């Protein structure tokens, strides 16, 4: 069903999403300007018309500039790609939603974008800082009104400065919130999380499916592994012993072994790679497929361990990950 050519699933409000998207986060501090942008052409070039980013990642400039070169080239036209940008946790009172989006579309220089999604449940304090703290290094928050700021993003639907609405790490209690508020009018049509051969997410996965809500797997491939902050405790990923050795069936590396097995399970996935040979390589996941009792294998492989803890903000009230799910 799916190919290279034509990969599109249905979201619930009518519209469609590229099944496999190129993400975009880079430590800021080490990344030379322009990799971002670069990148992001040799994507599309390579067949990729689902970009992941977001305002804070400091580089979503970079992904406009790339976006319009491509269109400006003929390549491309706006409709046939995809863009998911994200509202932060300093952002989330209701009057400064818009403003908020208006920005993010100065910086791309477009005038809607695709997806746009609350980027976590947790509110933080109104400011320039992404990461607000006082004088002891205690964090600043703000109180939680999920409902508001939902109301405030319909809002940006109507007026026409995006297409879809979403969410990113929320759990199952934070979703039926928003599900089950009076007035509903637009409905989240995805929730971006953490998801891979290790962390599964089994019984979220089944409660999005029953409420027509598709996932989208961040850190498919594991993450970077950064020392400075991801959780490192848990073994690499793409060198699971299992991984590779069914990779070896197909001729195909434990990459393109774990992105295959998400998509062919009706998952998104928006692996990241700023390297021309790797961004190719992730690409190739159409010319083959797993079978059941090898989806099986990988579904196995589940340790329940994430590699984005976020363990610094586990005292905001609205911490995602103290529930099962
Ligand atoms: N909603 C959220 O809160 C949230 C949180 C985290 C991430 N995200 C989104 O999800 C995207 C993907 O997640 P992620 O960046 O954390 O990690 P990831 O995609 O799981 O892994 C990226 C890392 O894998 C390397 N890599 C890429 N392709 C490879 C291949 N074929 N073989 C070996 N190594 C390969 C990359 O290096 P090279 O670049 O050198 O190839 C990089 O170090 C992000 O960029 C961002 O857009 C969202
Ligand atoms: C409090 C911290 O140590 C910061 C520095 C690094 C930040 C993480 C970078 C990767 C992604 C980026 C996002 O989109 C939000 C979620 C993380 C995990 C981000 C959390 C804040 C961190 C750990």
């Amino acid at each position: 069903d799916l190919s290279a050519a034509s990969h599109r699933i249905p979201l619930s409000d009518g519209n469609s999403i590229p099944i496999i998207g190129l993400g975009t986060y880079s430590e800021p501090k080490s990344t030379p300007k322009g990799a971002c942008a670069t990148s992001v052409k040799v994507a599309i070039d390579t067949g990729y018309r689902h970009i992941d980013g977001a305002y804070i990642y400091q580089n979503e400039h970079e992904v406009g500039e790339a976006i319009r070169e491509k269109i400006a080239e003929g390549k491309v036209r706006r409709e046939d790609i995809f863009y998911c940008g994200k509202l932060w946790a300093t952002n989330h009172v209701p009057e400064m939603v818009r403003p908020t989006l208006e920005r993010t579309l100065r910086v791309l220089q477009l005038d809607y974008v695709d997806l746009y999604i609350i980027e976590v449940p947790m509110a933080f304090k109104p400011g320039d800082e992404i990461y607000p703290r006082d004088e002891n290094g205690k964090w600043l928050y703000h109180k939680s009104n999920l409902c508001a700021t939902w109301e405030a993003m319909e809002a940006c639907k109507d007026a026409g400065l995006v297409k879809s609405l979403g969410v990113s790490n929320f759990n199952r209690r934070q979703l039926e919130l928003i599900l089950n508020k009076p007035g509903l009018k637009h409905k989240p049509v995805s929730n971006q999380v953490e998801c891979h051969p290790y962390f599964t997410q089994p019984k979220l996965l089944k409660f999005c499916q029953q409420h027509d809500i598709v996932i989208t797997a961040y850190s498919p491939l594991g993450t970077s592994r950064n020392p400075i902050w991801v959780n490192v405790s848990s073994p690499p990923l793409l060198k699971d012993a299992l991984l590779n050795s069914l990779g070896k069936r197909y001729n195909k590396t434990a990459a393109q072994i774990v992105l295959r097995f998400n998509i062919q399970r009706g998952v998104v996935v928006i692996p990241k790679s700023f390297n021309l040979e790797r961004i190719k390589e992730n690409f190739q996941i159409f010319d083959f497929s797993l079978t059941e009792e090898e989806m099986k294998d990988i579904e196995a492989l589940n340790k329940n361990v994430r590699f984005v803890e976020l363990l610094m903000w586990r005292d905001h009230p609205e911490y995602p990950f103290h529930d099962e799910y």
